[PDB]
DNA sequence: TTTTTTTTT
DNA sequence: AAAAAAAAA
């Protein structure tokens, strides 16, 4: 929450500083953890200016060693959302993390958008309730964002519905080129107003239908790669919360399951957490944990009424 | 509706603009929602140009953040074209929306391409009656396409046969590969006279006629998703309505039901909505959604009389 | 109707053509209907070649979209054949059609391959009878084949029976891969002389015996659809009629009817029509339509004398 | 030296 | 029950 103008300060020229406005920076912190060489290869900057800048970075951020004491007293505070559900808030421990970035595992009919949909409006609740009063963006990419479900949440939770639409900032992207201005555009809303959740449908969708590879391939991940290490880039300043959906990719030749994300072992890598949804009978669905260092192993129902999540 | 004329603006070449026409790309937002790649693989083009270009469909179609207010207001325009009978009106709310893809689920003399037929007609009715007063055109893959039938339900909505037969653009797919130029002469046709409804029959048929895979497979998939991208290019410009029939794939060695659509994961991540059609006795029938965001799970009876789609 | 050499031009080479011949091909359209993919994996082709080739095949058939109106008068000069008795001509609306599929439902002695002979017979009345004026091909794939029968219709309909057999180019499959050939030989004859109908008795029966899946199964569904497509190939170029005769594959554990034939979805969705047929008290037997779009079911009796059918 | 994708009957 | 095949800096 560092705006740059704070390193309009020793020296830096404020058109210098304003050069580097346009390159999506608009944080001190994200200018602390911007590596070297992606400063220097944007024009108008001599090295030497990386060291007064970065100087300044650390001027204005500690980046030293630091107790696990301190950072369990720093991880006290972390809000984790409820989900608007009981069962899922024993699962999650509480809910989904803020500083982090998270994955829905579906096939189809699985209800992780109408968990995207109830996310996007119980993040205005009061944090008591575990909301995070932040401000909403919803990065969707099949257009399938329903503002009706928003205000069935709003009767849900008795906040009225103008006020959360309010917010809930809709994208709409296209291009798998398209999410990366989108996110640049997000870096620099994040300065106005605490945002509390990005949420993304389908992260991936995009690059099935335009890499088709092998390839491509090589660029697909190539590509990926750096979309989630922004994601990081966004999540490790600003709380608020990631959360990812993911398309399936069914196996042939497996044994006994058929399954696993697309995306391969990059996106795995790089999520906190991880969610598998199986439909139940019914409304009834079942959340199952993957790779979460929190979290033991375990699952269970809920079902997806007019107000969707529940029991 | 925008014009790639518009675009013959701002330095860019008109013999450069006719290059890009040939393309397949006719509306300014074509070239909008035109990844980078595409744009650049086409000979004759450098990247600085589709700088320009890319720089031009920003500066006529804004593509940042929206509000979700703004977003619900322009979801209040959508259409919904009536189905031509009531309790069908009820279970999709209003009738099948445009800007979207649809889904015939059914295993034979479910009276899918009926229901196609019946909708090939009744988007010519006025607004008043929810025909979005759009030229439709209906892309036949295995020849069933029936104009008495057109007749029939112009007898039944009381408009001369001729006028609706004076749209109806059928076309006559024959190679897998075929549909794709189908789809390039349909976005070329799109520029002229707002159209209402893509019909597809059977999308999916070719595909398993020709690669017997695994595979291929392989192939398969890539190719439906590419169809399936350019299904949503012109939706997610021209409204109008898109309409998908699938065959039917029983399960082997399954539990309790012995159906799933064959095209697997891809197909079925696509689509904004679902349907399943079983037949009941004598000519009634049952509907019953999948996958629709806007919707709860529903089933309802409709008979198919001579005039088809009804009570 | 457009053989080869009318392609032999714009460059093509003569003996390139006659590399073409090879593939079962004989006519323009048939090349205009193949996909890329077949025309390619054939040796001594450049896809180039297929370039130039595919563009002949538009230059020579058009494949754009179409006017319904346009589609409805090329609809108005269908034969759709007598079937040699007046109630079946009622029920399928004029007897069966030229340029789609047919289906025979029974289950033994429900007289199909009575119907294939009166047919085969019937194709060569002079138009105005409803004959095609066709000489008709009969794959029989049982030996079933009765001659006699054929010079009894022969004196049903006042035509000498000598110049009957002088057409009805019987042949005589055993191994499920030789039906395959035979239809290639098929397409080679159709180059001569318009030919009226394919009758096939049995497409189903040698799939059986030689498939004892599951399987297998995933491999006879794998042919069946290549089987199938070829019919499609031939009755979208040729019209004459193609008729199928379908063994039935009676239900366990079912309801109420313990029939459905077999060969699965695959078969059903195929074709453009359906009937079904069961036993009456004596020579008598009722029809009964399935998925004919065309068509509102109906049913009806007819007798089986020494003329066969009639009433 | 980097990079997994796909269900049918 | 039992089934492959797929490139490019
Ligand atoms: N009006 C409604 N009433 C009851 N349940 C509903 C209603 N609308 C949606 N649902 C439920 O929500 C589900 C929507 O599917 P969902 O999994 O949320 O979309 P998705 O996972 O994103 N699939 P995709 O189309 O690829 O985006 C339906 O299957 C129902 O279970
Ligand atoms: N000489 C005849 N006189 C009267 N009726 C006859 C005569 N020959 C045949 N039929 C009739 O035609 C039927 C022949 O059975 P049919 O159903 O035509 O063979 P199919 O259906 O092919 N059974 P399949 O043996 O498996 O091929 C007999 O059951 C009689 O009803
Ligand atoms: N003249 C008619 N009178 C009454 N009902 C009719 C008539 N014609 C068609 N139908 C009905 O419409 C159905 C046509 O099947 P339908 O499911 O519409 O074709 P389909 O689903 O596309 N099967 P396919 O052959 O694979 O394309 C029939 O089963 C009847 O229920």
């Amino acid at each position: 929450p560092q705006p740059i103008s704070r390193l309009e300060q020793c020296g830096i020229n404020a058109n210098d500083v304003k050069k580097l406005e346009e390159a999506g920076f608009h944080t001190v912190e994200a200018v602390a953890y911007a590596p070297k060489k992606e400063l220097i290869n944007i024009k108008g900057i001599s090295e030497a200016k990386a060291d007064k800048i970065l100087a300044e970075a650390a001027k204005l951020v500690p980046m030293g060693f630091t107790t696990a004491t301190e950072f369990h007293q720093r991880r006290s505070e972390i809000i984790q959302i409820t989900t608007g559900s009981k069962e899922l808030d024993k699962l999650l421990q509480g809910g989904i993390e803020t500083g982090s970035i998270t994955e829905m595992f579906g096939e189809f009919r699985t209800g992780k958008t109408q968990i995207c949909h109830t996310l996007a409006v119980t993040c205005q609740l009061p944090i008591d309730r575990g909301g995070g009063e932040g401000k909403a963006m919803y990065i969707d990419t099949e257009g399938t964002f329903r503002p009706e479900r928003l205000l069935a949440v709003a009767e849900r939770y008795g906040l009225s519905g103008s006020d959360v639409l309010d917010n809930v900032a809709y994208a709409r992207a296209f291009n798998t080129d398209h999410q990366t201005q989108l996110l640049y555009q997000a870096s620099a809303m994040m300065v106005e107003s605490r945002y509390a959740l990005l949420i993304v449908d389908s992260a991936t969708a995009l690059y099935r239908t335009d890499y088709s590879g092998r390839g491509e391939l090589s660029a697909r991940q190539m590509h990926l790669a750096r979309f989630l290490r922004m994601l990081l880039r966004l999540a490790d300043e600003f709380g608020v919360a990631v959360v990812i959906t993911n398309q399936v990719v069914a196996q042939v030749d497996g044994a006994a399951d058929p399954k696993k994300p697309i995306g391969g072992n990059i996106i795995a890598h790089a999520s906190t957490t991880r969610l598998y949804l199986r439909k139940g009978r019914g409304e009834t669905r079942i959340c199952q944990i993957y790779d979460s260092p929190c979290l033991p192993e375990a699952e269970a129902m809920f079902a997806i009424n007019a107000d969707g999540v529940g029991d």
